[PDB]
């Protein structure tokens, strides 16, 4: 088990503060992203690639990753 | 143990769950629409029927296609 | 960690601030203040309210189960 | 030691108590009055006294009929 | 311990204290009047001389008759 | 607990949410949001920004070391 | 390891609540300091001396200390 998790391309997220990791497959989650981008709380760490996991933290930040949600929690190890 | 699979690969951190309840009551459908309004509704049912509603500490309301007991024992 | 408060509904113990009897407060005011801010959680499933669970983040959760028996389930 | 019975079956979680104080101070009587006004008051003193004022996080205020040192002793 | 006696039976949980400072300076007495107005002041001196100001996570300020480096000593 | 992010400045690892590369374009709004709002802490101390540390109090801290350097210095 | 850190002239700070400890060099912190001074979440534990470290806590308190930042951090233990 690691405190910080690689979410791709060197960007790190603390596991202690993750609320949820979800797929971008729905409409309510696209609104979560747009609401985040509007409030300046969106953190885009796909570095260009297709977004595959959406990380929501306590501080109401939304973090976009290029890896799969099962993979993210796995990288906790 | 820390991250819980609530259906279709969607993960939730057990450290932040306040409560898990049944969808089968009118007050709790109001909680769901109250969550869409403040932009705090996360739908993880992947299109299926809602069977557990997860309320986190950040006031997020998360919708799961899995029974509450199943979520509880997946800790 | 998780405590069954009746009818399958779970509350995480780590976030409960207080558990209070409906005879022992201006409960109707605490409850109606909770619905007003949209933080009322009804897990009585039609039965009578017998324990009121205040959590951090100001959620208020109605349970049909006796207060101290909820505590004993720790 | 986690949960405490402070009066008539009313429970408080020790991890969320900020301070247990004695009554008979002017500022705390405004804290009690402010919380009673603001809805965050929990009265466990069925009359007969008030000997401890319990302040938790999220400014919930709780009145108990036994001395603060006793309230702490129940840990 | 978990809870600290700060004078005359009044307790503070160590986990919620942010800072304990001397009363002897101008900036702190504005903190106190600020809290006294907004009703987040807790007076636990039982009338005696104010020698430490405790600032907790809920923005409460708690006045104690005991000295700051004594209050920290009662932790362990 | 306490990590040196360069030139004497410390950050407590328990309050970091994310550590991001200054490459990602949307963060530059994140930095200007903090700098304008007075929540920005610049510890690059003249040098070039190599990691952006975001904390729970919505503080944004600029550091001159790699995000991998910040996370690794935990140990 | 200890919970309370002596930051000068008897003033204590709980380590659990510290977010960051920084040098007074940066002109962005003077705005942070000066924001907190008028706003009334500033604590001045310098006892009149020159400011050597700025402690930023959870709940947005800004605590000014007269010792160096490495000094506050190493005095944890």
């Amino acid at each position: 088990m690691m405190k910080f998790i690689n979410i791709g391309y060197g960007n790190m997220v603390s596991a202690a503060w993750i609320i949820t990791i979800v797929s971008p497959d729905s409409a309510p989650i696209k609104r979560i992203i747009q609401d985040a981008r509007e409030k300046g709380k969106l953190v885009d760490a796909t570095h260009g690639r297709r977004t595959r996991a959406v990380i929501i933290t306590d501080s109401d930040h939304v973090i976009l990753s290029s890896v799969q949600p099962e993979t993210v929690a796995n990288r906790l190890y």
